């Protein structure tokens, strides 16, 4: 399940990109800058100050063209010695290249360093003449690319693999709207524009692979809006491709936890399918930089952090804070052989982010027992699930996959589950696991008002049922337990009293019954180990309602493990308003406002999240491709209210099948692009 | 000897004869032991013989030093000389194996003659877990080396008749069972580091290499991290069991460990591994605790098979030896005796190890066909079908410790009172399926009481006057015929005994009483005087209609016996009376209910243990809880069961239930016939 750029990484490539999508917004990796080159020195200052090595040392080619390397007495990259202790003792590499160049045609590189320069302002090279066959700037161009990619060769030949980023920084200041000639690009490679930009960067790509380099992993480092959307585009133009790019790279000094923020939060939405990372930091003249925890804390989720080395290096007091805070990976604590990282509920829902519901798929029932796995699938006249509906979802701003599951026409006298039935849902599992998603399994149309129901929130039901729910989720946090933290068990749909009364039930004793099976669901599953014994788990309220007696009479389970607990509540308010209302008016607003307002009050350490929401009003009445525009204009302004709202408290919510539809699935498509689009702009912005 | 299987199923006798032997102690007394210094030497048990007068039972030693070279030429180890293991079994000490399982430091590293360019982990060496499986590696070629040399030596012992405990490849999981994922919880031993399927396959490797060279005898133990002192972070390391058909013996190291650390550590492990034995493997102080006084832990309830200190720094003091070696409950070597067929065990200890109990009702008490039939007519005359080896092996692999088997005799007993021989032979035939699997078993006198047509034992002054010598010589009888199993056997004079007006709740006249308590008198005095074992087995006495109301506790008289601490009082409990058809939840007022009888029972029995002999669903109409139930029925018979064990193992009691839990046809598959129930008697048990 694991596709890099280079489709043909090798084993241990593979094994860290693996390894990074394991902490990404678990853990933040620590790193620090090579002292200028070809080194771990700032490291080493590092470690005598805190007894604590950074996870990841860079290096950096910047003199790969200074001759007499072995005998001029300050550089020599024929030594991989100072990568290769790095790597022995569990360090991570990465590798970046300030490509220097001849000042001009004549200038030689002397042992000294000297006639070097990287922009207009200090060589004649040009971008463009770089890419033709047989001119200096192309013979310059490529044998340094031959010979970094020699020593990459010997790193490779040594078991080493790293993060390489090169050609960083390329759009500079090019992106200013004005067009004063102040807004430039301060490195040759960005000098003559995007489009050759991305052609130097396809370039080493196929380049380095013809030459055997499989060991990298490829990461671009973008400007974003160099701070000031108001004064700079994005650099888009710039990005060389998702076939070319791992991860997506920003350079940001002397900001605060809150600027931190918002980069990452803008690049997060704009490159979905790629993990984001703070490829360098530090403090400036003005300001020093935030500290990692609170920015973490404040969103900016970064892949990893390093801080340059010089001026721009942290104060002891930072470094003393950043290398004993819990969220930071330091050397030490690097275990690229984990299948299973435990992560906090507030954490887990603060990366949902947009999610969508894949409703009456296996949540479809009535066909009967003992039928083919398909026939249950189709019931309700959706399409077989498959990878690409999973994958689609994540290449489009989806971080969440809630999959609904109705068992009881799968489990046999005695309560044993047939085995293909949850061989099938452990293939959907895998889908969205592959893809990168976050995945809840549930307990659906178990209960409810459906004639097949059987779990009910009333004294008599819950005693003829409480060992059949037990057994039930034993099998399938048994048949699930090797998934890592991205899967997420959700004990049980919506569940009213023997009565179906939705709002609240009819006896107190029915709130009873209610808290005593989600403690049942926590034990149960907790009693298989494992990963079980942390996994993030969901209880819902009673009829997933959310008025003040459903709140004030719900009860959290008691867990032996903290903070793996998540509320989940469902919200189509204010009730039928796709029959009844015209436009998304203040009082539909005014309710979403007051329901989170209720909920912020009463879940003030445990995260909640809208399990449930849509159109979906009386009759199972609900938007469609064929809406009035009026009327997927409403939905669309619902999604957005929804969406900004529980960003706002923390919280995230799930679409109810109206975007991802029936045969647009298959195809696969949008059902509505137009509430899709309100949403992400409300989630990215 | 015949009734022994171990791990090894090609177990030679001697193997056999020590296991048998562990299995006689276990939860009797507790073997002393103590570590070599170091490797290859009893010096430690030395010294302490030097301080008490008394040697540890057992002295372990360590292979930890097997792959240093000139072994005969270095002059400080050499295990080509096996004089130190042979003097010490040659004296009856019981000998222990272990290994430090020490590798090259890495690939171009040989080890010195003086114990140089060795390593155990990760930390020390090169040396990867997966590597050493792997045909082809220097690991593994090291691996295979050091295992046929360590091979070779047991397999000298093996000629000189040495018998012994193996622990190999101890505290595998180490802290890698963290619950988190951090890596500093790991293990701190190499066979550990590559997970716990990397280390089964160790495990079996050396298990089935050992056996195919022809090592047969070994008693092997796995050694449990347990929790690692701490289930609110720590995973348990059950993936890390190599497997009932590799273990013998579950280990926990434990240093610096109270009294009720160790009972918790105990009973945790007895409950997941309930047809092993429990031992304290390695124990000792650390910087800031001493290690439990071994009786002071063995009273809290942490009976392990045996305990062993480590050595040096982690030695307990001369004063805790001068204790522990004086202690009654401790053996010392001098005091081993493997020959031995029997051990006295106090009554309160006794009821303390039944754990869980069974009643196989319904069997051996069937009766009304008459004289004269087969024995199999009997056996099966209530639907029950006949008893096998397997059903007693159910029991002791599933968490139960005890089995109650019911007996009615007066069809089998001829005018003289003379029992059939063919009868009494298929009880002693079932007698032994329980020994074989470990039980305790108790044999009583059934429907010869109570309100049954067949029933000639009556609390009543004449008919005891008329029936005392026939009830005197059945019980000579059954002594005689069970004299040889050992004290896990134990005799109950009778079962529910009534007036002649089959009066439930007390007998119409006092003197009701009186013949009650002679009748428990002549089954004492006609026991105790068969002599041999039955001198001091333990002997259980039931009240009227095993009933506990006031006026019954008020005048039941335990029995006079000629030894102490050898009486165990029944009673049985179905209360609230006919809840099973009346009630809907198990709720505060059944709940209430029991309570107060446990506080009647603990008020009037004291230092006498008292057991609850039956307990069930079973009401009026003989009415009761089947797998045919509806589940709200059975959630009502597990709630009661839950309640019944916990409250009794609070109060230092026991309880058996009656039949539903194993019954009829479910018996011969084997399986529970209600496994909700089993398991709410075991998680209220084993909590």
């Amino acid at each position: 399940g694991v596709f890099l750029a280079d489709a043909s990484a090798n084993d241990a490539a593979k094994k860290l990109y693996k390894y990074l999508r394991l902490v990404y917004g678990n853990k933040i990796l620590s790193g620090m800058m090579a002292h200028v080159a070809w080194n771990h020195d700032e490291a080493d200052k590092i470690h005598v100050l805190t007894g604590k090595y950074p996870a990841i040392n860079c290096y950096d080619f910047i003199h790969i063209a200074v001759p007499n390397q072995g005998s001029n007495g300050w550089i020599n990259y024929n030594d991989i010695t100072p990568v290769t202790e790095w790597a022995d003792a569990g360090g991570i590499v990465s590798l970046m290249w300030h490509f220097n160049v001849p000042q001009n045609e004549n200038t030689t590189i002397g042992a000294d360093g000297s006639g070097q320069g990287i922009n207009s302002s200090q060589t004649t090279f040009k971008a463009s003449h770089a890419l033709v066959s047989g001119t200096w700037e192309n013979k310059f161009f490529m044998e340094q690319m031959e010979n970094v990619a020699n020593v990459i060769l010997k790193l490779q030949d040594a078991g080493i693999v790293a993060l390489w980023r090169p050609f960083h920084e390329a759009a500079g200041n090019a992106t200013l709207k004005s067009g004063a000639n102040w807004g430039k690009a301060w490195f040759w490679w960005g000098e003559d524009g995007p489009d050759v930009y991305k052609q130097l960067w396809h370039t080493m790509f196929n380049y380095f692979s013809n030459k055997g380099i499989h060991n990298l992993i490829w990461e671009w480092t973008s400007q974003n809006y160099n701070g000031d959307s108001d004064i700079y585009n994005n650099d888009d133009d710039w990005y060389p491709g998702d076939a070319y790019v791992d991860i997506i790279g920003r350079d940001l000094y002397g900001t605060t936890a809150v600027q931190q923020y918002s980069e990452y939060s803008q690049l997060k939405g704009r490159y979905p399918s790629k993990m984001i990372a703070l490829a360098e930091c530090g403090v400036n003249n003005s300001t020093i930089t935030a500290d990692v925890e609170q920015a973490w804390n404040a969103g900016a989720k970064w892949l990893n952090f390093m801080p340059w080395y010089g001026e721009s290096m942290p104060s002891d007091e930072w470094w003393t804070k950043v290398m004993n805070e819990n969220v930071v990976i330091t050397r030490d604590e690097i275990n690229q052989n984990a299948t299973y990282m435990e992560e906090s509920a507030q954490s887990a829902v603060d990366n949902f982010g947009l999610g969508f519901n894949l409703g009456n798929t296996l949540d479809a029932n009535g066909c009967g027992t003992g039928k083919p796995v398909a026939t249950y699938e189709t019931f309700w006249g959706q399409p077989e699930t498959t990878q690409d509906m999973m994958t689609f979802l994540m290449q489009n701003g989806f971080n969440a996959v809630r999959i609904p599951v109705t068992w009881y026409e799968h489990m046999d006298a005695e309560g044993n589950v047939d085995e293909a039935w949850m061989m099938r849902v452990k293939a959907i599992v895998e889908y969205a696991m592959n893809a990168g998603l976050y995945a809840i399994v549930n307990v659906h149309h178990d209960t409810a008002a459906g004639s097949g129901a059987w779990i009910k929130a009333d004294t008599d039901v819950y005693a003829a049922t409480k060992e059949k729910f037990k057994k039930l989720w034993t099998q399938i946090a048994n048949a699930l337990a090797d998934y890592d933290q991205h899967l997420l068990f959700e004990g049980y749909n919506e569940m009213l009293d023997g009565n179906n009364s939705w709002d609240e039930p009819q006896k107190a004793s029915g709130y009873e019954a209610l808290n005593n099976y989600a403690q049942d669901f926590v034990d149960a599953v907790r009693a298989t180990g494992g990963n079980n014994a942390t996994r993030n788990l969901i209880v819902n309220t009673y009829a997933a309602a959310k008025g003040e007696n459903v709140l004030n009479n719900f009860m959290l389970p008691t867990d032996a493990v903290n903070n793996h607990l998540i509320v989940q509540v469902h919200s189509y308010d204010p009730w039928n308003f796709f029959n009844t209302k015209t436009t998304w008016d203040s009082e539909c607003h005014n309710t979403l406002t007051e329901i989170f307002s209720a909920l912020s009050k009463k879940f003030t350490t445990i995260p909640y999240i809208i399990g449930e929401y849509g159109t979906h009003g009386e009759s199972d009445i609900s938007v469609s491709k064929s809406s009035p525009a009026e009327k997927i204009k409403l939905a669309a302004d619902q999604a957005a209210d929804m969406v900004k709202l529980a960003k706002d408290h923390h919280s995230a919510t799930f679409y109810w099948m109206s975007i991802f539809d029936g045969s647009d699935r298959i195809q696969p498509q949008w059902s509505l692009p137009t509430v899709v689009e309100a949403m992400q702009e409300a989630y990215n912005n």
